[PDB]
């Protein structure tokens, strides 16, 4: 039964996250307006939203996504980009992990998300400071979808503690390490974690449980089809460590639910 | 206005249209079952529908699409496929007519439609009459998006007037031709043409009418925007050869808003 006002950042949330596909330049200037092709945005569009920076291919793990700083909502949002080919994305998935003892003692993560994240943290952080110190009452928010949601997981548990609380929205994120990370993310202080899932979609049941991973409580999880609206009844707060009844359900996973958040996602008219 | 009742034809021709290209099985032998990925022709689903016959890269202008009997809705349904890759199909079109004595006196059809849908005519119209044949109290209905659109009217146009109706339902068709051909389209007895159009959809704004294109008449105009649900008020039918004030407005117009009839169409999740 989530409030009405969270239901509406679930929302805004999924925009940011699929503006980090659909955004109208990928070489934009910093203080451009953030638009979107084929009505991906319209929130985020509605909004007084701006490029602060934006990054494509960067670092190790060509990390794609933008700083934004939005005026109408008082929000700096770090969006990352999922993968531009998300069914050979998941085909060539790796399922090894590595220690991240510097977020969490005995944490373990993906060693692809964790090591993106490590080659750009430096720079992102400077970044999402710049945009704390000039915007003090600024809520910082990081947000993904797929892949994306992954490295939003990741830098949100890395940079909370800092002086400023860090609000995650995740849609249709894989699994991102083993129990211990699970357990730091169900626990961490400083910000809240919004793990959002979309019926059978494929990719929160990566990589699989048997190859150490362990999935954070709560979930969010989306019950209402593949391009149909969400209403608010629509959405399930599930609680548990790699809880079941939600996205963790013994049935046949399915890639055009992991592109239906709210809206489409992850994909472009 | 429409009729909740032509409101549901135009949702369930949309997803006939939607199923020409997400049609989950290209094996496809005749008497299986329709289904398509992505949610993308639910309604179909629901109907005790099969394929009857699916075609292609049929004849020169290699059409594609299937026969299908439905004995839920007792429809005959001939949906042809629009392009595999829409934007290069938009850039790569000829506007150059053809005389189409033969359907009617002093009407010119785009070649490549006209000649597309003669080089399979024969084929496919033993086809139908052979299903009108065995279910001759099955309503008869040509669909389609897209080129498909512009095929379906053509065949329609051409196989009208021997004992049965033809209903043809298009969306985001293209013009098929000069006014004469706009005027039989028009007036035609032994069926009804809905062509439907969203927004500021590009394609039925091509050929350019500078180009002696024109629209038959009328037009069931969608206003609500690209990723919307569509209600039964938010279509505008609008009368008049050439009419302007629903899709042929001289305003900037859009190819995602060619993807979103009712739902997710010439795209597959
Ligand atoms: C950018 O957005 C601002 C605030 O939303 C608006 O007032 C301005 O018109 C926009 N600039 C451009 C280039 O459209
Ligand atoms: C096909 O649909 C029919 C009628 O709705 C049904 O009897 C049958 O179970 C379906 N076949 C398959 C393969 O699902
Ligand atoms: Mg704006
Ligand atoms: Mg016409």
């Amino acid at each position: 039964e989530v409030s009405q006002d969270l239901f509406n950042q679930f929302n805004l949330f999924a925009q940011y996250s699929a503006a980090a596909y659909c955004g109208k330049n990928n070489d934009a200037p910093a203080g451009t307006n953030i638009t979107c092709t084929g009505n991906a945005c319209p929130e985020v569009e509605k909004a007084d939203a701006t490029f602060l920076y934006s990054f494509e291919d960067s670092g190790v793990g060509d990390v794609t996504g933008f700083l934004a700083l939005d005026n109408t909502n008082k929000l700096i949002v770090l969006s990352f980009r999922g993968s531009r080919s998300i069914e050979n994305w998941i085909g060539n998935l790796n399922f090894d992990l590595k220690e991240i003892n510097d977020i969490c003692s005995g944490c373990r993560g993906h060693d692809g998300f964790t090591s993106s994240w490590r080659s750009v943290a430096d720079t992102l952080r400077q970044k999402v400071e710049d945009a704390v110190r000039e915007h003090p009452d600024y809520r910082v928010v990081f947000t993904g979808h797929s892949l994306g949601g992954a490295l939003a997981t990741v830098a949100g548990a890395d940079l909370r503690g800092n002086g400023y609380d860090i609000d995650v929205f995740s849609y249709g994120a894989p699994r991102v390490g083993n129990r211990a990370f699970a357990e730091f993310l169900t626990v961490q202080t400083g910000g809240t974690l919004y793990r959002i899932t979309h019926t059978n979609d494929i990719v929160p049941r990566l990589p699989p449980r048997e190859f150490g991973y362990s999935h954070s409580s709560p979930e969010y999880w989306i019950k209402s089809g593949t391009l149909v609206p969400v209403t608010r009844n629509d959405i399930v707060k599930i609680e548990g460590i790699d809880a079941t009844g939600g996205n963790n359900q013994p049935n046949i996973p399915d890639i055009p639910a992991h592109l239906w958040y709210f809206g489409l996602i992850g994909t472009c008219l």
